[PDB]
RNA sequence: AUUGAAAGUUUUUUUUUUUUUUUUUUUUUUUUUUUUUUUUUUUUUUUU
């Protein structure tokens, strides 16, 4: 059972500070949305640029998809986003599981790891 | 001193989950640092 969102044993909290090595280059999904620059700007809070969460959230989650596909494990499986009949976790008789559903959830379950802009 | 009255429409429920504004796009193509100007003029290898 990967649905034990409702009892909370233990949360863990990652505070850093992330610094960019190359050109870094906002999602800027003001597509052909100027608001006080020049041509299409990259998105900032309060003329402030921020990275946003969710973009960190895709890299992230495919990543993951990444490496669980490379582990080859029958236990361990991704879904598609896009499909509706996907589930997390099998408790079928030992049992199947999703490594990024546990951790980011799907539609069937919450995320689990929050990340902040 | 109404036939005659005294009662809260109240408790209880998070509008939440799934999603990277992403891929592609070499600030390059051309243009001789040349061009007119004499390293020239003056001076006895020489006297008591």
């Amino acid at each position: 059972s990967c649905m034990d969102l409702d009892v909370i044993t233990t949360v863990v909290k990652i505070e850093g500070k992330l610094r960019n090595e190359t050109l870094l280059r906002v999602g800027k999904g003001k597509t052909q949305d100027f608001a006080e620059a020049t041509d299409n700007p990259i998105i900032k809070y309060r003329d402030r640029p921020l990275i946003p969460g969710s973009s960190l959230k895709g890299a992230f989650r495919s990543l993951v998809e990444s490496y669980t596909k490379s582990l080859n494990d029958s236990k361990y499986y991704v879904c598609d986003l896009d499909d509706n009949s996907c589930v997390s976790c099998e408790e079928k008789k030992e049992g199947r599981y999703c490594i990024p559903c546990i951790l980011f959830g799907f539609k069937d379950l919450a995320s689990r790891v929050y990340i902040l802009d």
